[PDB]
């Protein structure tokens, strides 16, 4: 996250880190048995990790649960990021508590304008590299669908849309991928992609969560 803060320890309940050997990837607890992420940080040998705050340091909040199934959306496109979900299932469900908590699926999607908050460990300079260890936090509203796909020409879905700042200076990064768009307290969107970081005139690109929730619900009532 480029130009946002530190949330608190344990502030955004519903973020987890997947670790294989490391975090490479955010995502967003959906139950105790499922977790939302994107499908380009789609690997084998998955470890959820929820209950963080300092990636790096064991507080005494966390819980490490192996993925039993990981399951890529059917229409994911990699080379244009069509379609940037995937569904992942612990071996064990998690004990929810105040700090490991589901986050709702929305009910109909989200207006431009509407103000969301974007987490994630990811990069925090937007020339250069410096990973923190705490997790962190950025408000941004949704933007239009003409100002998104003006940035983006040709690379636009219906699938995906655009939020932040066209100013520049605030933004998503590498390392928060796979990580939660909330918005009035529904996951609208996951942390896809974009050009650079927090670049003016090239906000942050997110898929568009409120498009699968009958993909979502069906696929876990069915694995
Ligand atoms: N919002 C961005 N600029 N991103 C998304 C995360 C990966 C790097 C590009
Ligand atoms: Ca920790």
């Amino acid at each position: 996250i480029v130009g946002g803060y530190t949330c608190g320890a344990n502030t955004v309940p519903y973020q987890v880190s997947l670790n294989s050997g490391y975090h490479f990837c955010g995502g967003s607890l959906i139950n105790s048995q499922w977790v939302v992420s994107a499908a380009h940080c789609y690997k084998s040998g998955i470890q959820v990790r929820l209950g963080e705050d300092n990636i790096n340091v064991v507080e005494g909040n966390e819980q490490f649960i192996s993925a039993s199934k990981s399951i890529v959306h059917p229409s994911y496109n990699s080379n244009t990021l069509n379609n940037d979900i995937m569904l992942i299932k612990l071996k064990s469900a998690a004990s929810l508590n105040s700090r490991v908590a589901s986050i709702s699926l929305p009910t109909s999607c989200a207006s431009a304008g509407t103000q969301c908050l974007i987490s994630g460990w990811g990069n925090t300079k937007s020339s250069g590299t410096s990973y923190p260890d705490v997790l962190k936090c950025l408000k941004a509203p949704i933007l239009s669908d003409s100002s998104c796909k003006s940035a983006y020409p040709g690379q636009i879905t219906s699938n995906m849309f655009c939020a932040g700042y066209l100013e520049g200076g605030k933004d998503s990064c590498q390392g928060d991928s796979g990580g939660p768009v909330v918005c009035s307290g529904k996951l609208q969107g996951i942390v896809s992609w974009g050009s650079g970081c927090a670049q003016k005139n090239k906000p942050g690109v997110y898929t568009k969560v409120c498009n699968y929730v009958s993909w979502i619900k069906q696929t876990i009532a069915s694995n």
